[PDB]
Formats: C-alpha cells, structure tokens, sequence
C-alpha cells in the first residue's frame, strides 16, 4: 500500500553494472584501471513522489529476491551485490505493515568478461573471404593486432571468424626492462611506462586500454554507459557468435620480449605466471596463453641480452609452470585451457631449446616460418619460402658449404622446411606443429638488373636499402607491406604486374616476388600458389595446421589459399 517505486534510470548509471571495474576516461597504471570483483556492486535509486513511501524495499531479478533494505523517505538508493553476469528483469517493491507495491519490470545489465550479457557480434567481413567446410580439427590460426583499429582501420567484426579456429591477440607486454620498446619510437614505450605504474616487474598489463576496453564501437552497439567497450567487448560478443573459436592473448612478440631474459630467476617466473592466472580470471573470453619469447639465447631485438645456456631450460620450466597454473584454472572453471608458443626457426634459434621437452606441456608450437630475409640488410632472399631457393649457393641449403668469401656456413639456410625438419629431428610430434603463412611482404629498393648474378633472378642482386612507401599502399613501416597492398598496387587483378612491377615465382623455393626493374624495388611475400604448397606440405607431414600474421593485411586471398591448400594436398 505504499506507492510503487519508479526507477531513476540516469541516477542508476542507466542500469549498467559490471563485475569488472574499468576506468574509461583516463590512462593510468593497470592495477588502478582494471579491478575484477567476485560480486558486482549494484546501485539503484528509485523515487516514490506521491503517497506514502512505506518502510521496506525488496529487489527482484527474474522474479527472484536478491536484496532488501530500509525505505525512509521519498527517494531511496538500494545498494547490494550480485555474483552472476547477465541481463535480468528487475522489479523493486515497497512494503509497509499492510502490503507491498512492485515497480513495473525493467532490464538491468550485469557485465561479465565471458560476454554473458552480450548478443552474438554483428559481422562486417570483406566478401572476398570465401566459405569453406574445413575439418574443425585442423588448426587455422591468425593474429589480430590491438593497434590495427587506428590507421589500418581493421576491427574485430572485420575478421572472417568462420574461417578461423584460433585468434592470437597481439600483443600483451610485461612490466620491467623494455629498452627494445623504447628503440622502436612513437608512443609505445610511454604507454607501457604508464600501464606499469604501481605494477610489479614481470606482471602482464594491457598495453593500450583505449584500444582494449575504452573505445566505443557503434557497430557493436556500444553506448556511453556500456561497462566494457574496445576490442575486448567485441571479442566477448564474438565468442557469443562462435563458441568453439579459441581466443588467446599473445604475450611478448619481437619488441616486447626484453623481460623474458630474466626468467632464468624463478621468482620472476612465479610473479609472471601468477599475473597470467589473474589475467585469465579477469578476462574470461580468453582460452589460454601464447608465449612469443623472441628469442631464448638472444639474437633478437635486445642486442645485449640472451643466454644460450640457461634460456632454454627457463623456457621449459616456464612451460611446465604455466601448464600447472592452467590445470588449476581448468579445475576451477570446468573449461579447457590451451598453452602455445610462436618460435623462431632458424637453426641458431631452435638449437637453444629442447622443444621435445617443452612441447610435452604445450598444445601447439606456432612455427614462425617467415622473416627469413628482409630490409634490415641489403641481401635479397625469400622471406617465407618452404624450400631453398634458386639464388642459394652450393652447400648453402644444408650448411655443408662456404660463402662468397670462402667462409663456412654455420648451419642450414633459413627456410620453412629446414625449420620444421630440425624440430621433428629433436622429437617434436608433427601433430603439435603449426606452419606459418605471411599476409605481408618484406622488400628493398635499388636491386636493379646490373646487381644480379643471374639476370632472371632478382634474388641474386644487392639492394641499397628498405622498401619505401605510403600507408595508402599498405606500407606502415619501411621494408614491410601488407599483402593487400601488394595485390592492389603491384600485382593487379590478373596477378601479372602493374605500375612497373613484374611477378615471378621460384618453383624450387615455392616463393613468389614482384620486382620493379627501374626502381629496383623488390618484394618477397606469400601468394595463392606458395600457400597451396604450404598446405600440401603440412598435410604430407601431418602438421596440426596453418597460422598467419597478421589478419588485417590480408584481403581474403591468403586465408582462402590456406583453406584451399589444406583440402587440396595430394
Ligand atoms: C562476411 C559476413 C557479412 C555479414 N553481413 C554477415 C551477417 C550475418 C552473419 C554473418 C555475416 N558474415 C560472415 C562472417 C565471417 C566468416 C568468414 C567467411 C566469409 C563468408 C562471407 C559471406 N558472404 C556475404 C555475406 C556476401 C557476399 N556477397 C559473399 C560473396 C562471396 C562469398 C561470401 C559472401
Ligand atoms: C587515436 C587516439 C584517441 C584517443 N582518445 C586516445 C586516448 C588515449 C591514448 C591514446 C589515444 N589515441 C591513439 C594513441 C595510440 C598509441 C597508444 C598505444 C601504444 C601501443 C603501441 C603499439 N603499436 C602502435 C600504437 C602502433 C604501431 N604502428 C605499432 C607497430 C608495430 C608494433 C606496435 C605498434
Ligand atoms: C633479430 C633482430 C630483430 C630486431 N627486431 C632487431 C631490432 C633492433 C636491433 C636488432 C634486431 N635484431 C638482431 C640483433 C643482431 C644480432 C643478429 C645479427 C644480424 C641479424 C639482424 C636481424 N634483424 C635486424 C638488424 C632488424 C630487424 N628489424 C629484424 C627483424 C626481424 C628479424 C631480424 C631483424
């Protein structure tokens, strides 16, 4: 017999609540910005402008009582806690000693990081991506990068999810030594320094919280009060659409690897592994963890770091300790968690780790069968070839021979096959190895006909420096160009060459190129034919499947060719 409560929507934060508390309007240290709570704090103001207020209120969700408290005037704030994500029909009743009066029902939101409060994501995929029916048991993986939402304008809803079994989210940094990040320039180091304020060394943080959970995406139905936004809310909604899709954070990468060189100290491993556990309990759409340590024993971005004696055993013990933690999470959640790793495959990288030992703890190894050659020097070669190319010298392929100075090769050439063979030779099972495809080229300038030793092979020439180009042509950094830019501005619709470029293919290597004779611009990449070769290769050997870097730089062609190659292998 009190007046029925009316809910004050705007005074109740629009009925948007959350188990995760996220700072939306600042950029600060990770522990300040991100706090996960077992119970969402709910706060609901309601009014009873006319008649009497009564003396007690009860809150209902879906007809079930979840809170009570005192009414003592014409305006009440109900605060209480609720543990479960989702959308519920809320009613609030006011009672006095003679009876109760319920508000009409209204939808309350409680966000959780599994995406339980979200609709399946609405997609906007380039239709050049085709439909396939590839055995769901074969891995088809790709990397999606956090920074691709800026100039590259490639957002979660753009991924051809149905053609993917695995999404690797690049990249998650680690607080601590990160000089390599500083040397890259731009805002990347400053952002990391900010994320790590008030955070212990060796713990993971979100690099760019604006990209991750702050930016409002209209295509996803984000609004001012949406408690989770950015790439991560879209990934949560993506899981709603494709529940068997694995989405896995990728920790480190080429530039963010400096902290791994201190994993020789188990205290630092303990810290890291703990932080990875809390990360996965905070961000529940994620299905495991991927370790991109580039690289045990060194020879990566960090010129002053790398220990060929101890890095490999640190890596193995890291994998065991991650697997122990993941087993805890599988026990507590009833879910399956995956442990994976992307690795260098030059002989000199592989030799510093006993992967037969490491892989017993692991689901997959992502074999980085790319970046074999590039604009970091002036020696052209195939950046992502399966086999040894025609430009290689005698004894260069297997490492038997001597270079153009008479100096012995130190080991087998950088090719996919040499890398996979070396891993198989250590005792890694083929069904745990994933072969990598390139959705980008690397290239040079100044490789003109007078530099060649074989007039029909630009891979026999000498360059002057790195390919240069504009972002409109897909060149986001010197020496590197998106596949989709190669296709638009060098190959042309027919794959025969435009704007001064010709196409060529090294059949021995299984690697294409596009070469401009007068500028001497040369670009090495993966195309439809080299990718069919790689799918046939993976199939012959019983490899787990294929993966790619990076999804934003494809137009549909590379991923299509990945599915076609895995069907068509003879
Ligand atoms: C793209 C996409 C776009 C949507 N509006 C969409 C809407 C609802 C559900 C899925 C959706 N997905 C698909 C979700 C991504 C999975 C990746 C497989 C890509 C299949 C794209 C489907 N496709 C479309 C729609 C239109 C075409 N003319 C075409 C022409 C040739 C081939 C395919 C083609
Ligand atoms: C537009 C905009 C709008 C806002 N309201 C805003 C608000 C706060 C902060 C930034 C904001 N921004 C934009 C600021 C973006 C920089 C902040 C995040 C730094 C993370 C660095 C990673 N990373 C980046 C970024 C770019 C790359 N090419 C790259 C290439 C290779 C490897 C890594 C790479
Ligand atoms: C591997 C590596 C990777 C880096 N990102 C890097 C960055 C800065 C300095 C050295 C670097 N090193 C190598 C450090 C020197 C020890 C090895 C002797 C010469 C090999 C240099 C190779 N190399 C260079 C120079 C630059 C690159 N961007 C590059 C990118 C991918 C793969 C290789 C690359």
């Amino acid at each position: 017999a009190p007046t029925a409560p009316s809910i004050d929507m705007y005074g109740s934060n629009n009925l948007q609540f959350s188990k995760i508390e996220l700072a939306m309007e600042t950029t600060s240290g990770y522990n300040d910005m991100v706090k996960y709570h077992e119970l969402a704090k709910i706060k609901v103001k309601f009014n009873q402008w006319s008649g009497t207020s009564g003396d007690t209120y009860n809150v209902y969700f879906d007809g079930v009582k979840v809170a009570t408290g005192a009414i003592t005037g014409s305006q009440t704030t109900a605060s209480f806690e609720y543990g479960q994500g989702g959308l519920y029909q809320m009613e609030i009743e006011a009672c006095d000693a003679t009876g109760c009066s319920k508000s009409a029902p209204v939808e309350i939101t409680i966000a959780d990081t599994d995406g339980s409060h979200l609709k399946p994501l609405t997609m906007n995929v380039d239709p050049n991506n085709k439909s396939y029916n590839t055995d769901p048991s074969i891995v088809m993986g790709t990397y999606f990068v956090e920074w691709g939402i800026y100039g590259r304008d490639y957002t979660v809803d753009n991924m051809p999810v149905d053609n993917l079994t695995h999404i690797l989210y690049g990249f998650i940094p680690i607080c601590g030594p990160n000089e390599s990040v500083k040397s890259v320039g731009g805002n990347s180091f400053n952002a990391l320094q900010t994320a790590c304020r008030g955070v212990n060394d060796y713990e993971v943080v979100i690099h760019d919280p604006w990209a991750a959970y702050q930016k409002s995406f209209p295509q996803a139905g984000h609004e001012y009060s949406t408690p989770i936004k950015g790439n991560y809310a879209m990934l949560m909604a993506l899981k709603q659409r494709n529940p068997d899709l694995k989405i896995i954070p990728s920790i480190g990468g080429g530039t963010l690897s400096d902290p791994f060189y201190d994993f020789v100290d188990k205290k630092n491993r303990d810290t890291f592994v703990a932080s990875v556990k809390k990360f996965l309990k905070t961000w529940k759409f994620y299905d495991g963890v991927d370790i991109d340590w580039e690289f045990p024993g060194g020879g990566g971005a960090a010129a002053d770091k790398g220990d060929p004696v101890n890095d490999g055993p640190a890596y193995i013990a890291l994998m065991r300790e991650l697997r122990v933690m993941l087993d805890e999470l599988e026990a507590e959640t009833g879910r399956t968690y995956e442990l994976t790793s992307a690795i260098g495959v030059g002989y000199d990288k592989i030799e510093d780790v006993d992967y037969a030992d490491a892989v017993q703890y692991m689901d997959y190894i992502f074999a980085m069968t790319y970046d074999f050659y590039g604009g970091w020097n002036n020696v052209p070669g195939h950046q992502t070839a399966l086999y040894c190319g025609s430009f290689m010298r005698p004894g260069q392929c297997d490492g038997g021979g001597v270079d153009e100075n008479g100096e012995p090769y130190k080991g087998p050439a950088y090719t996919a096959d040499n890398g996979i063979q070396l891993l198989l030779a250590q005792g890694v099972p083929a069904n745990k190895l994933v072969l990598g495809t390139a959705m980008y080229g690397r290239g040079w300038e100044g490789v003109t006909p007078d530099t060649l030793t074989d007039p029909n092979d630009p891979m026999t020439g000498t360059a002057t420096g790195k390919l240069k180009g504009s972002t409109a042509q897909g060149v986001w950094e010197d020496g590197v160009i998106d596949y989709k830019g190669i296709k638009s501005f060098m190959l042309g619709a027919n794959n025969t060459g435009i704007n001064g470029f010709e196409y060529g293919y090294d059949a021995q290597a299984e690697a294409p190129w596009v070469w401009n004779r007068s500028t001497g611009e040369l670009i090495t990449f993966d195309d439809h034919r080299s990718v069919l070769a790689k799918g046939n290769y993976a199939k012959s050997l019983g490899l787990a499947g294929l993966f790619s870097w990076e999804i934003d730089a494809d137009n549909g062609d590379i991923l299509n060719a990945m599915h076609e190659g895995m069907a068509g292998g003879v």
